[PDB]
């Protein structure tokens, strides 16, 4: 959730916005281990509760999230169900354990191509066009991350948005994303440099993956 | 229907068979005018329930079809019911009125195109990979018609299928067609030669389509 401010700019503006949840596991192994086990239910609905309390009154807001990559538990069952309980008035989106689970009314893939298949074992990133179609399937498909900007970047960009104009239930996505999270560091003349993993005697470090 | 010793052959051979009722109104104007007109019901019913009633014992058909190019037509949606009533052991298709009516459990569009869209008003035929997601629908797509080999021809063939094995629910098609219709006529030398459309003084006519 962010700063409470944002979302009185986006109700005065004119921003869609997904809420979502601060929960993220994604260093652990499996990624469920802490989502699926009920000891962490209570850590992780009130995460998910005073969310919901705190906004659920702003236009903006039109859908929520459970959270970032960490996995699919039976946590996350039930905190999709408490949310469609208490506000009937906004979908709940998850992209864990497979961008399609039982606790996403939207497949909301990450990083899922626009033609090529990744077929990874139990968590395949289908080609957007062909999730769609895949037998029973009938939600809409919103990326909940696209087109990594990471440096010179956003080749193959016009390729989804072909894909999106063509396709009906293609609804758009979610770039990743809007702003390099470097920080500003001062040389021996005192004068400031854009300084990224790393640079801070962080280790170990992810180095320029926060750009 | 075809000659009774075909279905014989496909049983012993193995071949799966769509057997079609003698049906097509193709210059009609509009080309449901017939089949939407109950005058019509009598002698249309006939041409299925007596197909239905002669081939129902070979296990080589698998899949019924109402006919061929004749619109859509409320005595489609009555036949459909029949068959559907009298054996639900099989299928039942039919192209006519956009290939995708209520008288079809398959999506069987003729000559829709891997990629490309082709808007016509009222009967589209929608790129296959895109019918497939449209909202709502939940059928398997299998062309009655596609990759039209009229002389040089089979060009993009491929492109078919690299859909069809990418897609499950893009399960395959009936290329258009097995064999040139064309006729034997005799020169002054009394050499045979193929003849088409025009050939036989028969005006007007439709030249090498028949081919
Ligand atoms: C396969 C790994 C690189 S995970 C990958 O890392 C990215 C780095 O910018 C983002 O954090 C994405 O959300 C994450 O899926
Ligand atoms: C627009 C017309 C060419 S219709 C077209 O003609 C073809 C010619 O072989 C086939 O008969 C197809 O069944 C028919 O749809
Ligand atoms: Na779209
Ligand atoms: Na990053
Ligand atoms: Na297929
Ligand atoms: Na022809």
């Amino acid at each position: 959730p962010n700063h409470p401010l944002w979302y009185t700019l986006c109700d005065r503006y004119g921003l869609y916005v997904v809420d979502e949840a601060n929960i993220e596991t994604h260093g652990m192994v499996p990624m469920n281990r802490l989502t699926d086990d009920p000891r962490w239910l209570p850590a992780m609905s009130e995460r998910v509760t005073r969310m919901v309390q705190r906004d659920r009154n702003h236009p903006s807001v039109i859908i929520w999230s459970l959270g970032s990559e960490s996995g699919h538990g039976a946590n996350h069952d039930a905190l999709y169900r408490w949310i469609k309980s208490v506000d009937p008035s906004r979908p709940v989106q998850y992209e864990g354990g497979g961008a399609d689970t039982t606790a996403t009314d939207i497949i909301c893939p990450m990083y899922a191509r626009v033609d090529e298949d990744q077929p990874f074992p139990a968590v395949p990133k289908w080609s957007i066009k062909k999730w769609l179609s895949l037998p029973g399937e009938t939600r809409p498909l919103i990326l909940c991350e696209y087109a990594h900007a990471m440096g010179n970047s956003l080749g193959g960009f016009a390729k989804y948005w072909q894909a999106f104009r063509q396709y009906p239930r293609l609804q758009g996505g979610f770039v990743w994303d809007w702003v390099d999270q470097s920080l500003i560091k001062y040389d021996e003349n005192g004068n400031p440099w854009s300084a990224y993993g790393g640079d801070f005697g962080d280790t170990p470090n992810d180095r320029q993956f926060c750009m």
